This record gives C-alpha cells, structure tokens and sequence, in this order.
C-alpha cells in the first residue's frame, strides 16, 4: 500500500487468507480489526513515526509519551469472502485537545463498494504511569502537517448490571496476544467480549457494529471476565474487567442482523 | 502465488505484518505456522482440491475421508522482520499407502538465502468414525499427477513422565482458534506447547526447531494443559493432554539457540 497523491490518507489491498475466515467461509471481525491495525502501523511508517505507543512523534519519543485507544467504532455490512481483495483507506484527524482520531473505509477492490467503516478516538498518557495528557501545541505542530484539515468522518455505554445473563471467564492473554512491545493486542478485547455471546446467536446472526470504550488495559499476567446481557436484529450490553471482581477493563455493545 | 513451471510445487510471497510479530521484531513460530498452512490451501485450491480435510479428493469427499497431520518438523534459520518480504515453496510428495508429505522451503525474497524448512506428514482417517485408512489406488491416481515422482525432501518422541518442570494448564480454544469448518488450528497447538516454555527462556532465545506427534484434536469444548520438561542451547520434551489427566492430544520437542 501508500500515501495516496495528497499525502493525507493511506491505502492498501490485502487478499483474504484460508485461516482468516470462521464458519460463514468470510473474514471474521477479529481478522478486520488486524488489517485495520496493519493499515494504522503501514500509514504511521510511511511517514515517519513509531508503532510503540502507535504512532509515536519526536516530543512524545522524549517524554516516554503514548497514544492508546479511547474508543473503537467499527460497522460492517458484508464482511470480504476467502480469496478476495479488500481495499482500506486510513486517515488521522486531530481533535483539538482531546486527542487525535483515526478513521477507515473498507472496499471490495474488484466492485469498489463500501463493505465496512471504522472510527477510533486516541488520547496521549504516559507509557510508565499510564497517566492521560491532553494535546499542547508543540506536538500537534509534529502531526498536523499529515492530517485532512478539513473534516472527514469514515461516519459522518452503561455499565453491566449484577447478574450477567452470559459470561466466560478466566481468560488469560496467551503470547500470540502480545504485540512488539510486548502489550495485549487491541484485536484481543473483540475476541474476548464475543467469547460472552452464546454460540447459538454466532451461529445464526452476523455482527453489524460493535462498539469498545477501553477504561484500562490488560496486563499479560491479568485474568479477565466477559460479561454480556441482552439489551435487545439483536443488541447486547458488554462488560470485560479483571478476575476477582477487579477493575473495568472495556464496556461496549454489539448490533447482530440474522443470516440471509 | 501460482504452481511452478513444471506444476509441481507452488510458490507465494507473504509480507509480514506488524501484528504478525512478537519482542524480537521478527514473525512469531505461530505466523510461520499460519503462512505454512496458507501457501498449503492455495496450491490444494489451485489443482482443484476441496480446504475441508485438508486436501480432498472426489473419492476421498465420497468415502467421507480427510487428511489429517500426524507430525510437523519446522527448522527456522532466520525470522523475517516486520515489512520482510517472505517467499515460501511447497510441495506434496506419495508415501504409498501410510499417507502423503507437504515440504515447504523458506526465502528471504531479496537475498534468496533459504531462512527455514518445514516438513509434515498426513495420514487418511474417515471423518466420522476418525478411523485411519491407507490410501487406496483410486484416492492415490487422483492426485500423484500433482506431485513430483523422484524424492524431494525439505530436510535430507517419547512421553513426557510426571513430573512435569513446566506446565500451563487450562487452555481453552477461543473462536479465533477454529477454523471454516470449526476444527481447531494445527497451529493452536503449536501456540499451547509454546505457554508452558518460562517466559525467561523465550526472552532470551529463539526457537531454531519444534516437532509433533498429533495423537488426537482438541475439539471445541476441551480444555488442555501443556507440559515441558528439559532434556539438554536448550531442548524441552512436550505434552498436551486434557485436563482432568484425559488423553493425550500431541507430544512433541523443541530446540532453541541464543540471541
Ligand atoms: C502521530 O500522530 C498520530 C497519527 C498519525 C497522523 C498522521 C499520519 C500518521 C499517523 F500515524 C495517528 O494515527 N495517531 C493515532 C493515535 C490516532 C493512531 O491511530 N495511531 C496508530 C498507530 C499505529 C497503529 C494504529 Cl491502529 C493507530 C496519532
Ligand atoms: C489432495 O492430496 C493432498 C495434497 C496435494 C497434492 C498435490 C497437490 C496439491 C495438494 F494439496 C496435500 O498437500 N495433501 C496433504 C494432506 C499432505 C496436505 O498437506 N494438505 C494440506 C492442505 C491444506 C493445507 C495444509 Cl497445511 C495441508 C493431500
């Protein structure tokens, strides 16, 4: 993939592999959220910044600063078989202060139709006391120069309440999780909060939108319990936090449509 | 990718990807593992064999018979980096009536220096009864025009006694783990015989071979503990088994040179 002629969003194909889809013979969301990512890492590189703490700039680099997400928006509308091609585009737009946004656009290459979209919402902390900061001017001043200026939407929660009507629990991050930098992999959570959905609602429905406010991250050695009710087409209410009843990790909620 | 000139191996570059990497900033034994398994299923699709069981023939989809491995022998020289361009070789060799091979060869694309090897044997067995076959002539003529007829070989276990020194106990299969056809990965086993391994060891070597003997799979709903012993670089004796100190799922061994 590149930077397209602008030089303000990034474009790439990627065919479909065999062990990258689930029963439907197309790519599970699990499969989407990681070339969504590889988009993300593809587009930092080509112009110059880091993957650790995702896309790292000159002034974070120096005060051991980091971006991790806030909030992940993902929709779907036909999820690309095995063999084919998917076109992404990716894009960063600042969000004044509060953090930076990153935006997607999923396509079938062979008929250019819109298959999915994908908003994620960024906010600076600290890598050592994981600690959130706001925007200053100095490292907006590194990143705005390869963002849109102009607006680009790709889309223009509760708390789980005692009892869960579905759990699974004790799940453990294994080393396959772990990215680069030794951090449990964003695609993990999607994993582990539809893990809770019961087996039979997979196996009749397809997931149209999920959505993930992240509160905390995951460490490796941590232990987590998914959490789901039915809120509800089916929509569910989701909860990960740690063993114990330890600290929310993620609440999100999920939108099902039957299969044909 | 595509078959070869003589049609008789097939070849596929693979770009690593970022999340396809762990600490050292090179592809994971699970991502070998994966590209292994994918380069596999384009050269069945390509010559007109069925994912499902691995390979199916007519007969074979008729007879309700798949391929299943019954061992996997990886040798990796050098890990490709995050961006590295990988091109990997693959074939299928006859081994008359016990079952057929796949080989694969590993490439540094730019330099062409051969970066790993990886051979496995499959043996037939009916999906239902999961009783093993040897290959009868009218499976065998449907596919020994796709593979070459001379040898061509990529590379020219004991049970593990209680005690185990190391064990990981409790894996599950998550959703990911299955795949189309809701089997659980060959490569999951891999990932699970790797948990039991101290995190200490794993930061300061690289693991150069890894062998299994697959005894039976791990279906949707079991649950499995990994077991390692060391028998030596360090070498390690391995065992998957239910838990509940049910079958044996796989043995294996691992050998690993420093950084
Ligand atoms: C440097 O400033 C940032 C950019 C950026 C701006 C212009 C060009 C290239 C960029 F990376 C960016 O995308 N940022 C956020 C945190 C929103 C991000 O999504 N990073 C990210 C990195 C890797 C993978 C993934 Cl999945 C996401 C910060
Ligand atoms: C059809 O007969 C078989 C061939 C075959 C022979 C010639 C041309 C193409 C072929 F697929 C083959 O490779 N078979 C075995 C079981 C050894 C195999 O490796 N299958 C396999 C399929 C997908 C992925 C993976 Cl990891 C392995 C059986």
């Amino acid at each position: 993939g590149s930077l397209t002629e602008d030089g303000l969003s990034y474009k790439e194909k990627f065919v479909v592999r065999s062990y990258e889809v689930g029963s439907n013979k197309t790519a599970t969301v699990e499969t989407i959220a990681n070339l969504l990512q590889e988009v993300g890492c593809n587009h930092a590189q080509s112009v110059g910044f880091s993957t650790d703490g995702f896309a790292t700039t000159t002034t974070m680099r120096k005060l051991h600063l980091i971006w991790v997400t806030a909030r992940m928006h993902i929709e779907i509308y036909k999820y690309p078989a095995w063999g084919d091609v998917v076109e992404i585009e990716t894009w960063c737009q600042s969000e004044g202060r509060i953090g930076t946004r990153r935006d997607w656009i999923l396509k079938d290459s062979v008929t250019g139709e819109v298959t999915g979209r994908a908003t994620s919402k960024w906010v600076m902390m600290n890598q050592d006391t994981r600690r959130l900061q706001k925007v200053s001017d100095d490292v907006r001043d590194e990143y705005l120069v390869f963002c849109p200026q102009e607006p680009r939407l790709a889309f223009p929660i509760p708390k789980l309440e005692d009892p869960a009507q579905y759990s699974m629990i004790g799940l453990k991050p294994r080393r396959a999780d772990l990215d680069m930098n030794q951090h449990v992999n964003n695609v993990t959570y999607i994993g582990w909060v539809l893990e809770s959905i019961p087996q039979e609602i997979v196996d009749t429905h397809e997931l149209q939108v999920i959505t993930l406010d992240y509160r905390r991250e995951c460490q490796q050695d941590d232990v987590v319990d998914s959490l789901t009710t039915t809120t509800s087409d089916s929509q569910f209410l989701h909860l990960l936090r740690l063993s114990g009843d330890g600290q929310e990790i993620n609440r999100g909620t999920t939108l099902w449509r039957k299969k044909p």
